[PDB]
């Protein structure tokens, strides 16, 4: 039986015309993640609660109600509970969900529950802004210059989990196949080979694309650039870029810049003149750093993606505050993007940033732009005011040092 | 007929026991590269000539001798000649050529020329390393302590160029076949589908992570790190790194470091302990930036060594600087490892020092260990004393400006 408690207040988030009906009283399913998770969402919820009470002086109040998937699950449901299947039906049935860093066990044959969560609820777009906070301690001379919004393919590419092990009768198999029925002569050692699948699709790269040309037209965002290795991946990768460059002229009017490849989309709101251009993607990796202020909104296949959205992160010295979101035609997942860093586990130590500013986004994603401009206001100040967690004092002087919670209350207090 | 000229004066290296016997008057092959070739070619060709004139005093002497691949093959050859038979039996028979940057066309089906020669010479290793060089106009705020030295395997991964296009009769043959006899199910759209294949077997492993220690080894350094992507593609990237610590324990007595999963290698000339571990690649490319000096010796996959190399090579201020070599059993070849830039050929104004420096690389390669450590020794003063090419001067207060030729003047008078 189920030990999911539903709130006795508050109620159910709708989704009409692929709009979502947010009440007042929102209930909201949490997962509180692995390791480091029980620092930071209890944190998180605080940080969120003050928001959404300040901002809406009282008259919204978000019912959190806690769901479970990784090593919380198997301690509540049992043994090999990792992920329940009423998890996927209450964040596909709410609509809207948050949760804490999660890990996979190794040995017994599972694979990611953070891909499982995304493939299995169809959230096709890895949505992860970049952008720098003053004060931040970082690695590079200019991190203000950043401020990208990444939008990373979840559904194909080889981080789909399609393989074979080496000397298994299935790669066996699909090698034999290849070489005898479809003439492959480029495998260099067919024996003792570990074989994996790149699929990429029409659809699959529209979609992606699609989101992130609205977004840059909903935040009057200067340019979408589609990274890519179509020089070398010419039906995967390469196929995306023509795709992404084919749907921004038969469905947004993009019209062609000089002699191309570089197309212009007429922001409807704005005027603005958006930019539709393409990188490959290990220039794109020098690029970044050479010339960010060049970047803005960025559409790539999902292994490039989470490449570049970590490098992104650590640049900025946002490599434990990078916000991130999984979304879908029917339900959104919110997530803190690090690890489960299990040695500080429950010591009240990490820096619940990253958790938070996904919050953050969650609330601009459920309409509630005003609790989510608040949590922006509370992280900018605290980080400025040089009263900080020990990741970031550690890269600093005369800096004030804060557990976990405290951290959480500085938010607070600069909201 | 050929257009090559075998140098009258000059000999043939050979090789034995997997040993380089080369003379005091080495012929060797040169291909001048597309674009900017034209410009960084003449530069290394001399600065190379002055460094083994001065370290020997006129005992040895290359005879240099140009053979084609690229644009220049076409206009020598004719029309569809971009990679001759000749050139890759050259390099193979005379054992080291060094080569300009490369371009492959677009529009005529051909595949990237670059890999082409790597894969059909089978020159397995694409040795790439990344120092700072004091003085260089960089991004972050201390390249001092990037010092690595990435082997990247070349002949495998989804680099190798097995590919369908969406919707052609072999892609949906594969797909079909996939779906209906091998019961995958993980292919989001399996219409209008592109499909790569990414193979990765136990002998490519570890004959890359072999020269990979052997050169920890030989250079004294102090690690070894297996970046990889294990976590999602078990059997392909998972199988590198296990194959790598497999390789490190059964040939080079790889013993535990605490519980696991590091191992420690006694080097046998030094008595130093190299310690042999591994990063997942995504956070790799944060660590790079945010703890350089951790890292030293890399050994990865195709694909993730071409993103490291191109990250390492811009933090340190040398995208246009960095060295790089294809070296395989039986020959090797050098190369200038950025673009072709057609928009400056032939201006003399590109930075020459990336085929210089892979010149380097060369000359030890060869054995003549004192003319690299002139070019090393030139280049380090140059660029220390503030006269360089544009592309470094534009980044820089109180820096003299220099043509190619000119910087390629600049290394020999700080020899
Ligand atoms: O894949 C996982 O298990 C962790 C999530 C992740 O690192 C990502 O894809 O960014
Ligand atoms: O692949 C090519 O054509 C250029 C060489 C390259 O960028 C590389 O693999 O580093
Ligand atoms: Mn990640
Ligand atoms: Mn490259």
């Amino acid at each position: 039986e189920s030990k999911v408690v539903v709130p006795a207040q508050g109620k159910k988030i709708t989704l009409q015309n692929g709009k979502l009906n947010v009440p007042e009283n929102p209930i909201i399913p949490y997962i509180e993640g692995d390791g480091i998770g029980v620092d930071v969402t209890p944190a998180m919820l605080k940080v969120v609660d003050a928001a959404v009470e300040k901002a809406y002086k009282g008259e919204r109040k978000i019912s959190w109600m806690e769901i479970y998937t990784g090593e919380k699950s198997t301690q509540v449901y049992g043994q090999d509970v990792w992920l329940p299947a009423e998890t996927l039906d209450l964040i596909r049935e709410y609509r809207v969900a948050i949760k804490g860093p999660l890990t996979t066990p190794v040995g017994g044959g599972i694979r990611s529950l953070n891909v499982a969560l995304r493939q299995e609820l169809d959230l096709y777009i890895c949505l992860r802004p970049v952008r720098y906070y003053q004060g931040t301690p970082s690695p590079v001379k200019h991190p203000e210059l950043t401020d990208m919004v990444i939008f990373r393919e979840n559904s194909e590419d080889i981080y789909a989990g399609i393989e074979w092990k080496a000397d298994s009768a299935d790669a066996e198999k699909v090698i034999k196949f290849l070489r005898e029925e479809m003439g492959v002569k480029k495998i260099r050692f067919p024996e003792h080979c570990g074989i994996g699948i790149k699929p990429c699709s029409e659809e699959g790269t529209k979609r992606l694309v699609r989101a992130a040309i609205e977004y840059a037209i909903a935040n009057d965002r200067d340019s979408v650039t589609l990274v890519h290795m179509g020089n070398i991946m010419k039906f995967t990768e390469g196929a995306f870029k023509d795709w992404g460059y084919q749907l921004a002229r038969e469905e947004f009017g993009g019209e062609l810049i000089d002699g191309g490849p570089w197309l212009k989309v007429k922001n409807p709101n704005t005027g603005k003149e958006i930019v539709i251009k393409d990188v490959i993607a290990d220039a794109f990796l020098q690029q970044i750093l050479l010339r960010p202020a060049e970047y803005d909104v960025i559409a790539c296949m999902n292994l490039n993606g989470d490449y570049i959205s970590d490098a992104l992160a650590a640049q900025v010295g946002g490599i434990g505050i990078a916000p991130g979101a999984n979304i879908g035609d029917e339900c959104a997942l919110f997530e803190a993007t690090h690890g489960t860093a299990p040695k500080y586990a429950g010591q009240d130590k990490v820096n619940p940033g990253s958790i938070i500013l996904s919050a953050e986004m969650m609330l601009r994603h459920m309409g509630w732009t005003e609790a989510a401009d608040l949590i922006v206001k509370g992280m900018e100040g605290a980080i400025n005011a040089k009263t900080v967690t020990y990741d970031f004092e550690r890269l600093m002087d005369g800096a004030k040092l804060l557990k976990c919670s405290e951290f959480g209350d500085a938010i607070i207090e600069n909201m």
